[PDB]
């Protein structure tokens, strides 16, 4: 049902069964499918396509020529009723594409809250984007990619299938990520390699001097020590019991399947 | 004429003279020009622009914000009635652009059948795309480019004007192809360089153990022997009279004008 | 007001207050905001969004799915009535985005005349594009970028914020420009480095043999001499009093803030 306080442009096509929340705005020439839920205050500017089994939260801004909930590009997909979930206060810019999941990959593509997805950013099937992320122009995620909280993907940058981009990571523009990126690190190149800790990002996000130092020491254990990952994991765990920010590393290691960028 | 069994959305604009086949679907806000032919069962999802002298075959799926048959980007083009041909069962994704040819370049842009053209793939004037190809997100072909059967162009990858991408080639993502790529080879980098035979692709497509070995030996003649191309061409021709799959090389050599990637 | 000789498609939405010039063409499903001015003979093909405080000149061709005058992607922007200016005889292709300025960056995004902006070219907030430029497919300018007269940005190429691309420059495809590019030079790579003078471009644009030689000598002072920029600036100024084309260098130096690509 469409809430009485929602605006739906006469030219927009909202198919019966769609749920449109209070004070939502559906602009000219938009198409909204029957299995779509659009939250309170969310705006679809114009020329937006939203379909599939897709739930969109509150106060989102979705710009013209964006395609949300669409059939994914995985040749394995066969039309199964898979899902998209999008949180609150996201800015989803022109030509952004966010595709539905696959049964094989868990059935769900997820995007959190307060994200900025710039022009022609691509979120493929079965991706999980967290909160407060930035995907710059043409930033492209292949299937099953995780982008953790506060992570930034630079312009023209592509991420290989199944890769994890750790929390607070900054991936430089014009890059190609082929393996997993630990939280807090700077990555650049093709293939992308690590370039230290995202110190400036952490400073701006309120991380203490002590926390940043501990994170830098954890980085040094991984990349400078010359030891194997299995050797340094318990050392990182010991460090984490004093500095809880370091726990991001161990949580990341348990999820990592592609190996680390080096 | 529009076939009686074709669906044309009330909001779609199909100009008089356009030919729409049986059980075709023209979605909301589509524009179809007077010199366009759309084949049986072909679907234009929504917000699709098809114009120029353009023939589209059967069972195609063309997604929103795609531009098919449009004026090309060659500054030499002056509005001449050039052409686009598109075959059957293609999946042409959001924002894909396929441009009409130029008189100078032969007057025709051609795409075969069973191709997957991912988001924002670009097929410039006078290009020839074969059958069963994959162009990943943002894959960009300059004018007069050939992409032969089964070839794959990775995400964010650009191909220089007049280049040929051989049959069964896999070009890696984030690459820049400046010269001709022989059939069956893996290419990566900027500028792109060869990295052996696409063994896995050939295995999946039913190539025999003997054929793959012969193809590998042909690759070795080209790249490992240290001999000139003119020296190894007759040797490849001799090999081809036992293994007919090797004939792909000699057929490719006759078309090649840019020299080989090395 | 809409001029009596202008065409506005019944499906187009031109908001009251918009100024549409003589013999302009507003195609199907276009949206034109109340603070937009569209000049004599300008064509919006179809599915074009033009909003904000935006002035567009004469004889422009703006293609489907383009977004002109839109809210920029700078997180600092807060909805202030900033501006876009676009000159005459530009060809603005499918999915091109040109964003309004920011108060912080001067309030204006400017594009001159006779430019070709290819598919999905991006002109960010506070950019200044001159005359006769070419931005190829997916060419991406970050905020506050200057692209001077006749400059060419290759396909898949990104330019870092605040950078200046000098007059008559050719930036190769698949590149990443991180610093300022002097006029007349060829740039390629990631990060982009200089590769001599754009001799062919200058020849075609009517530059004399003497002028090109002088420009080459200025290039050699900057890059071959081994001297500092401060040492060679007065030498370039001396050369410029015989060959006025060399004055482009000194004018560029005064604007440069990022340092030179080397
Ligand atoms: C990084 C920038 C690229 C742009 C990213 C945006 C694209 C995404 O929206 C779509 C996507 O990533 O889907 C893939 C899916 O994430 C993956 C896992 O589920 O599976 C697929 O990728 P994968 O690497 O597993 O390719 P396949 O094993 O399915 O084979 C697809 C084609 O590649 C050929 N191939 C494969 C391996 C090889 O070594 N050589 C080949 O030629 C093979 O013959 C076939 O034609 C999926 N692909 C296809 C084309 O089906
Ligand atoms: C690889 C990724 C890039 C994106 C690919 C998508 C673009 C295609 O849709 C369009 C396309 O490829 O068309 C070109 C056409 O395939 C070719 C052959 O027919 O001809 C043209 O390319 P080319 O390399 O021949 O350029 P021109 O010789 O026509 O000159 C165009 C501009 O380049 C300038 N130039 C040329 C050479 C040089 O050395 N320096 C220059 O500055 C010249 O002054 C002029 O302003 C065409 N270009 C233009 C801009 O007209
Ligand atoms: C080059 C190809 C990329 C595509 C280009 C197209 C994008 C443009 O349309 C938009 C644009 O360029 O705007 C930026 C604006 O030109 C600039 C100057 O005015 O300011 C901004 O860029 P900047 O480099 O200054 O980034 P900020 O300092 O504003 O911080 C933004 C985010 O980066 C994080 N950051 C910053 C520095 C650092 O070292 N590590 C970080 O994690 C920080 O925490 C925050 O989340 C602006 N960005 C944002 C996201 O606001």
């Amino acid at each position: 049902m469409i809430d009485k306080s929602a605006f739906v442009h006469p030219t927009a096509i909202v198919e019966e069964g769609a749920s449109i929340g209070a004070n939502a705005h559906i602009g000219p020439f938009c198409i909204v499918g029957p299995h779509v839920e659009i939250g309170e205050g969310t705006v679809l500017k114009s020329h937006v396509v939203v379909n599939g089994h897709t739930k969109i939260g509150r106060d989102n801004e979705i710009y013209q020529f964006a395609s949300i909930g669409e059939v994914n590009q995985d040749l394995k997909y066969a039309g199964e009723p898979t899902r998209v979930e999008i949180g609150d206060r996201n800015r989803i810019r022109e030509s952004v594409t966010i595709h539905r999941g696959t049964v094989q990959g868990g059935g769900l593509t997820k995007v959190g809250s307060d994200n900025l997805l710039m022009i022609n950013a691509h979120i493929a099937h079965d991706c999980t984007v967290g909160n407060r992320c930035i995907l710059a122009n043409n930033a492209t995620l292949a299937g099953h990619v995780s982008v953790d909280d506060f992570a930034i993907i630079g312009g023209m940058t592509a991420v290989h299938q199944f890769c994890i981009i750790g929390a607070h990571v900054m991936v430089g523009g014009c890059s190609g990520v082929a393996q997993d990126v630990p939280p807090y690190v700077i990555a650049q190149g093709n293939h992308a390699t690590p370039f230290g800790v995202n110190i400036e990002g952490l400073k701006r996000r309120g991380f203490s001097r002590e926390a940043i130092t501990a994170i830098r020491n954890a980085y040094k254990l991984i990349y400078r020590s010359g030891k194997t990952l299995d050797e340094v994991k318990p050392e990182i765990a010991e460090l984490a019991e004093t500095y809880p920010e370091v726990k991001a590393f161990t949580d990341f290691f348990a999820r990592s399947t592609r190996g680390l960028i080096r």
